[PDB]
């Protein structure tokens, strides 16, 4: 049911010079690999790893670049899709694998997504939690699709180095408490973030321990980002300018390869809504949907989870 550090078969590949992926293995088959969300590790898979491994899979779950054991490069350039993409690429190289299902959940999803499209002979099936593959459009900037959609306000927030920073790193056990939650003890709102000044701004000062978390799992993340920092998760979100312009050449093509959506219904930014016509670009697209689920869909709803995907590893 769960997945003790220590337990694991940990893993390391230098795919580039001061750049070496840690991730952990477990299971034989078929190979799966895992790319985690923000702001998480791969331990947020825990309840997936074991179930996935007793199915027949050869699972790799990993601490996605610049968390954890990863290493955490300073550069922002060094985090766009394009360069990520690739080191996946690499990553598969050195390991002989010719090819792989891939399976990503929040940023992971987008990630998850590059590479059917620009890298579809590597990947032997593609699914993600939440996120929906929505083409770009070569005629609307990206700070102009946040103008229309404030729910995605915190974005702004986001940008300025070292602000957003300090905030999320000043108490990490606070931190954590606060943003590992179901929806209805939510503690945030999206609304006026960048105005307001934060996001911990209306937030208790001792928050609760929500249901879903123990005293101990909040330990865990505390301790990982306390190496690396918050510099590196939050510059997943500042390359927008070349990854509208890296996607932009995909206009046109068609993935073709097995594939899967999954919503979740309480997601209120990565919302269900807006992969209504994902089937126009990607005909051969199976789906999933899950009810009570929040934004932690693992965390929240695991055995929904795992019996959507394990069903449908053994479909095709
Ligand atoms: C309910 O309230 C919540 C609100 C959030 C979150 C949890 C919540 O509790 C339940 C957490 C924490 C944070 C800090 C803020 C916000 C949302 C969080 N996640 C996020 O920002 N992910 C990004 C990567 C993937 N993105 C896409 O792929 C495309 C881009 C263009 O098309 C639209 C989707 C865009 C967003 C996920 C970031």
């Amino acid at each position: 049911t769960s997945c003790n550090p220590s337990d694991m078969s940990h893993g390391y590949v230098t795919v580039k010079p001061r750049v070496r992926l840690h991730f952990v293995e477990l299971g034989s088959g078929p190979a799966v690999c895992l790319c985690h969300g923000f702001p998480e590790s791969w331990y947020s898979w825990r309840y997936q790893i074991p179930a996935l491994a007793q199915a027949g899979y050869r699972v790799l779950a990993m601490d996605m670049k610049g968390y954890g054991e990863s290493s955490a490069p300073p550069e922002i350039e060094e985090y766009c899709m394009e360069v990520l993409c690739k080191e996946m690429v690499t990553f598969l190289d050195k390991l002989g694998l010719s090819q792989a299902v891939f399976i990503g959940h929040d940023w992971g999803g987008m990630l998850v997504w590059y590479m059917a499209l620009f890298y579809p002979e590597r990947v032997r099936a593609v699914a993600s939690l939440n996120t929906p593959f929505i083409p770009a459009n070569p005629n609307m900037s990206p700070l102009e699709s946040i103008k229309a959609n404030p729910v995605f306000d915190y974005q702004l927030y986001f940008q300025e180095p070292g602000v957003a920073e300090a905030e999320l790193e000043q108490n990490l056990s606070r931190t954590f408490k606060s943003l590992f939650r179901a929806s209805d003890e939510s503690v945030l709102s999206m609304h006026k973030v960048c105005e307001a000044g934060g996001l911990f701004v209306n937030s208790p000062e001792e928050p609760s321990l929500s249901r879903m978390v123990t005293e101990e799992e909040i330990q865990f993340y505390v301790q990982q980002f306390k190496k690396s920092g918050f510099r590196g998760p939050l510059n997943w979100y500042r390359n927008m300018e070349r990854n509208w312009k890296w996607a932009c050449k995909s206009l046109g093509r068609k993935i073709l390869i097995p594939a899967l959506m999954v919503t979740a219904e309480k997601d209120f930014v990565l919302v269900p809504q807006m992969s209504q016509h994902m089937e126009d670009w990607i005909p051969h697209l199976k789906r999933g949907h899950i009810e009570d689920c929040g934004h932690w869909t693992q965390m929240d709803k695991p055995t929904e989870v795992n019996q959507i995907l394990i069903k449908w590893l053994d479909s095709d």
